[PDB]
């Protein structure tokens, strides 16, 4: 620093380049709520229309799974196939895996495996996507009039909105909640039988009519010599409207009467799929969810989406209206604004505290122009590392506030008190102060580095979160140390004025009263320490008691991952029992919507109920509501917060007998589960079958019913078996008649499950052509006999002639794990117990299961098993490095123990604050605990360094030097503590948007600061004196 | 990784030109060393199971998880998985005036996993109360069922 | 055997509407010929790794491919690094006029 | 690393083998690698002692 | 041209426009960097300003 004391303008230009880099980074920094936390996952989705779970698993899922070989960095793969005919294979990769490479490898392997799939599955297509269930926003389209139904609105959205929205910068995956238009052909079995026609003939005619012919050219090469005209030939005409499809000729009768497609079917422009029905506040609607793109400002992308929708508003006909039933962007903006306000108020409070203690305007100006430089440089290095502006980074900067202001206050206060005691001019006082504290600052930087860097090396999603926090705080602390060695000494030399009119000459008024009172208190304090140093054995016993209490509190305190927040939106889910139709689920969802809009009219602003669609899986039983609350301003009080709303809804929804309806708040990160929860897979390792695996699961549940003191809330993650209709074809009877098995299967599938024949051009867009029965003729098992198949002799044969029927049980949804049949069990540990012992008990119970039934851990349980006991090892290494750095700083192997014994002093306060406020041991609590430890360690380091310098340079006794040290170091400790506590307190007492993370950050750090300062100021002299007496 | 991506991208242009049998067998693009990293053998100490039984166990229970292990370029099974082997007899085929084509067609028709739709699927009539999947025909599972094919 | 309008409606529009979200995409151009050929060219910002760009383009295209007509899928779709000028043109003539 | 992962996977598979079925290792080149590295490390330690 | 008919530059013209657009910022940043370097070296603001 002596270099920059005589070169203020060099320090100024260094600060200028730091601030310019910070501003440039802030301009070009992505902004999102959370960074990429979960391990990369790749989803393989295939649809087999009309297929059941067993058909999907035995023709699609197993074929794809057997060929998913040769992919790099694969942790596990899980798959399931449900009665909707959908196969979903999810492949999870290691945390460092490049998602693009993983996706391209999965896609290549699938493409090599595609020719092995059924033709229908290939025709539908298999989609390989990066799994990210994070709706940045969903934008719905409703109609005030009754003119446009679900299909019409969905088709308009698909044909006019999806492309412009996907063009907008920073957008990603889009899921339309409706379906695009299709040429639906509703066959009538009676009309088909009248004209001796089967669905096979209809399929053949439809395939023939729509075609494209490579007709050639008029003057194509090689041409005749002398040719003068060249023109392309267009031969085949594609059908475009419903009238042309109806005009398709199917058969010609003997008299010449022509059997068109109108005679046997009803043709209309309908939706591609009728499984998913979405309604917004009871009105027909269709929406599209948006996923955020990489390296994009979520706020900017949301603004771009809204601008695009606004520019498309005038084109919308009749009562078409854009509605936003779900958005997370306002919550992100509010939380980031609150963090920025916290930083600004922290700066203001540092100004106020420095003026209160020093009564020198320029001395207050010095740190006010030093912390912002550190924050800007932190933004710069953050952008350089590739990070973004998110909740974790911002709250890491908030936790770093104490460190930066501590460094600034330490430098300025030491300069000021050297200027006061010695009467030196500002420059000489600055040089002497920097001589006193310059090495200690470097040692502090090295020590604090060793306590935050080990966080970055934790594994998994929690490792990613800790890495965000660690890098942010390390960058901030290192830059603040750098600023305190470059800019701050120059500012002290130049800005500060010589102390005239005596020292602390202000005696009248509040500032004079404060000076007198603080001088008394400092004297009382020094006397107390003197008294404490007279008998240190009792206070060592007291410190032992404090440590034991710390261990007790740490053991007692429950653990968690992240706080649940009132994001302004929550999700409600309905699950109808067994084989319930779509109409019943729609009735249940309508009851839920009416409850939300009537009983919760104040809080709830809009509810976007979507039928047949679910986060877990599809089906006519499932139902999801995107219920969105009003602004946080409109909902004051805890009774109007999302938790109370959910509690009241669950109170109402528990009395709905027909369904099993739940309401819940958004998780902080979807991939992260409950910290007490475990994800357990029950694998069929010996080809036992579905029934034996189900029996093993039931036996395991019976065992888990015992030992309720460890496991609570265990449940399947799948669906129980449901009755299924078995159509058994007699081969002998089928061959006895002229009917063929291909004809029978084609008729049955195209009638009851539908067929996708071919495409057609609609208004310049390619749309599908589907055939299926009219709903009237495929609703009941009696309707099977309404369908006929033509024999070879030309006679129609009823299905009852060559087939029989029965009702049997089958699985509506089968699942596999790592290529073997599996059942996913998820539950929670008991409140007293921990996740590890719950998992151990589950492992023992699974071991008690019959032979051939394995088990495995997935989800967060897999990472917990993979990375266990790593934190103790990393923190042991951190302690070793801290001891070595302190030994280097103090040139002793024994003195470092005096500093290192202050950790429990802050941990006890953090734990007490968490306990009294009823909080948990979450990520914010732990990072705040580390920041508290760092600050207490810095205070102890400075006290011990000053005492040692007094003993050596001044040749004072042990007790005399210790007393003079603590006297000198009291003001800075109180100043920094008061500033940090006042800055933190709004986080503790906040109750608005994002107050969960704010409270988690604030309470622990406030309690830790209070007890750390109060206890340390008396225990670090004791530690120093005891250590010095014991050794030499 | 990039080399494999480019090689497979070039391959995708030639795959439709290949015979349907070759595609049905499945093509493998791999990035593996020529030499064997290790050989893992499986031995039945009872002496009951013979090579074919052991090989099927290995193919059905060990080959795929090893193939999915990260860093495994290629796995060669020193044997073969079990398959439904139909051993045709020309004399018996001639007696009943049957060719292998008839056997192929019969296997395609009577060993199939049929997607028969749902009983009550969407769009439903107003007032529908039941929705159940229809099971029509599953792939045969043992030798008796294959031998019973008409 | 498709006209330019058919190509635009059936293949180019689908492929280009799926080409969204690719990193560092500077601009995109497309054309459809009466010969039945569709060409989509993605130009990226200078300095972008062409291999990662090709990987991402392949990832997006695989989603659009099932939506394309079956004939164009049978023909095959090529994703290649694109240049607009010839480095060289090596020509081969036959003296003696023996060969056409 | 690949050999260690393979051995871990086989260890997971082993408790489900039917009766007499046993895994043998007729050919493996990684033991030579690790034993050679260990020999060189012992050479270094002996060099320090000498 | 009539309304609804836009335009855009591509190829070499895109790069030419980009160059012309980013030229003033380049001069400003270079001048600022030189000024700061001179201020650091000569320990004055008046010397770089002159």
């Amino acid at each position: 620093p002596n270099f920059f004391i005589d070169r203020p303008i060099f320090a100024w230009v260094i600060a200028i380049i730091i601030m310019l880099a910070g501003g440039l980074s802030i301009l070009k920094l992505p902004v999102a709520q959370y960074p990429t936390i979960a391990p990369p996952a790749i989803s393989i989705t295939a649809m087999y229309p009309g297929a059941d779970a067993e058909t999907v698993q035995n023709t699609v899922t197993q074929v794809i799974e057997q060929n998913m070989n040769g992919i790099d960095h694969l942790m596990y793969m899980s798959s399931n196939g449900d009665s909707t005919g959908t196969a979903t294979i999810t492949l999870t990769f290691e945390s460092g895996t490049d998602p693009d490479i993983a996706q391209v490898q999965v896609q290549n392997k699938l493409a090599l495996a595609t020719p092995l799939l059924p033709q229908e599955v290939q025709q539908q297509g298999i989609s390989v996507e990066k799994a990210s269930s994070s709706f940045l926003m969903v934008v719905g389209v409703i109609n005030t009039n009754g003119t446009m139904n679900q299909d019409d609105i969905s088709d308009y959205v698909a044909a006019n909105m999806k492309d412009p929205i996907s063009r907008t910068s920073g957008v990603g995956d889009v899921q339309l909640f409706g379906s695009q238009y299709a040429m639906r052909i509703w066959m009538d079995p009676n009309k088909l039988n009248n004209f001796q026609l089967t669905p096979v003939d209809v399929i053949s005619a439809l395939k023939a009519q729509n075609a494209q012919v490579a007709a050639g050219q008029l003057g194509g090469t090689p041409p005749v010599k002398g040719q003068q005209l060249n023109a392309s030939i267009i031969a085949q005409t594609r059908l475009t409207n419903t009238e042309e499809f109806g005009n398709i000729l199917l058969k010609v009768n003997q008299d010449g009467s022509q059997v068109r497609l109108r005679d046997v079917a009803k043709i209309e422009l309908g939706g591609e799929s009728y499984d998913v029905v979405a309604k917004f506040n009871g009105q027909p609607a269709s929406g599209l969810g948006i996923k955020l793109a990489t390296g994009a400002n979520a706020l900017d992308t949301a603004n771009a989406i809204r601008a695009e929708l606004a520019k498309m508003e005038p084109f919308f006909p009749s009562g078409m209206k854009i509605v936003y039933p779900y958005d997370t962007t306002p919550f992100v903006k509010i939380s980031i604004h609150e963090v920025v306000k916290t930083l600004v108020e922290a700066i203001i409070l540092v100004f106020l505290v420095m003026y209160l203690f020093l009564q020198n305007f320029r001395a207050t100006l010095i740190p006010t122009i030093a912390v912002p430089v550190v924050l800007l440089g932190t933004f710069a290095v953050l952008a350089a590392f590739g990070f973004s502006i998110n909740t974790l980074t911002m709250f890491g900067m908030v936790l770093a506030i104490g460190l930066l202001v501590d460094d600034a206050i330490v430098v300025v206060e030491n300069v000021e008190r050297v200027m006061a005691e010695e009467g030196l001019p500002p420059k000489e006082a600055t040089r002497k102060s920097m001589g006193q504290i310059q090495g200690a600052l470097v040692g502090i930087a090295m020590v604090l580095s060793a306590v935050f860097i080990p966080m970055a090396f934790f594994g998994g999603s929690t490792g990613a979160i800790y890495r965000q926090f660690s890098i942010t705080i390390v960058s901030a602390m290192a830059l603040s140390v750098l600023v305190a060695l470059i800019l701050t000494p120059a500012l002290c030399a130049t800005m500060l004025k010589p102390i005239q009119k005596g020292s602390h000459g202000a005696t009248t008024g509040f500032f004079g009263w404060f000076n007198r009172m603080f001088d008394k208190s400092t004297h009382h304090y020094t006397d107390s320490v003197g008294n404490i140093l007279r008998s240190t054995g009792r206070y060592l016993v007291l410190y032992l008691i404090i440590v034991v209490g710390m261990a007790w509190l740490f053991v007692r305190l429950p653990s968690s991952f992240l706080p649940d927040e009132d994001q302004g939106v929550f999700l409600s889910m309905a699950q109808l029992p067994a084989g319930a139709t779509q109409e019943r689920t729609q009735k249940v969802l309508d009851e839920m919507t009416n409850y939300y809009l009537t009983k919760e009219k104040d809080n709830v602003e809009s509810v976007f109920a979507v039928n047949g669609f679910g986060f877990a899986g599809r089906g006519q039983n499932t139902g999801i509501a995107f219920v969105s609350l009003k602004d946080w301003s409109q909902r004051p009080g805890e009774e109007n917060k999302v938790e109370a709303i959910t509690a009241r809804a669950m109170g109402y929804f528990s009395q709905i007998k027909d369904a099993m309806v739940f309401a819940f708040n958004l998780p902080a990160i979807v991939e992260l589960g409950t910290a007490t929860g475990f994800d357990f897979e029950l694998i069929d390792q010996g080809g036992l079958g579905h029934e034996k695996l189900t029996q093993a699961r039931n036996q395991l549940f019976g065992m888990v019913a015992q030992h309720p003191d460890v496991l609570t809330g265990v449940r399947p993650n799948g669906l129980e078996d449901t009755p299924q209709f078995k159509i058994d074809i007699d081969q002998e009877k089928a061959q006895a008649l002229g009917v063929s098995i291909s004809d029978i299967n084609t008729t049955l599938g195209a009638a009851w499950g539908g067929s996708y024949v071919n495409d057609f051009i609609d208004r310049g867009r390619v749309k599908k052509v589907y055939i299926m029965s009219e709903a009237k003729y495929r609703m009941l098992p009696e309707d099977i006999g309404k369908w006929y198949v033509r024999g070879s002799d030309g006679q129609m044969v009823p299905f009852s002639a060559f087939s029989t029927s029965r009702w049997e049980y089958g699985s509506p949804r089968l699942e596999r794990y790592n290529g073997l049949p599996s059942l996913e069990i998820l539950g929670q540990a008991a409140p007293g117990k921990s996740t590890g012992e719950a998992m151990a008990l589950m492992e023992e119970l699974a071991g008690k299961l019959p032979s051939g039934i394995g088990y495995d851990w997935t989800g967060m349980s897999y990472q917990e098993r993979l990375s266990g006991n790593q934190a103790p090892a990393l923190y042991a290494i951190s302690l070793i490095v801290v001891f070595l750095c302190l030994a280097a700083l103090y040139e002793s192997w024994s003195i470092p123990f005096s500093v290192m014994l202050v950790v429990p002093l802050g941990v006890v306060g953090a734990l007490l604050a968490a306990t009294f406020r009823g909080l948990t041991n979450d990520v914010y609590f732990q990072v705040g605990l580390l920041t508290t430890i760092g600050l207490s360690a810095k205070n102890a380091i400075l006290i011990v360094e000053f005492a040692k310098d007094l003993m050596e340079k001044e040749g004072k006794g042990l007790i005399e030097a210790t007393l003079e040290a603590v006297r000198m170091r009291l003001r800075p400790i109180l100043m920094t503590s008061l500033a940090f506590i006042l800055g933190v307190m709004p986080l503790v007492i906040s109750s608005g948007a994002g107050s969960g993370a704010q409270n988690a950050v604030g309470t622990g750090v406030m309690g830790g600061m209070v007890t750390a300062t109060i206890l340390a100021i008396f225990f670090v002299p004791v530690f120093f004196v005891v250590v010095r007496r014991r050794f030499s």
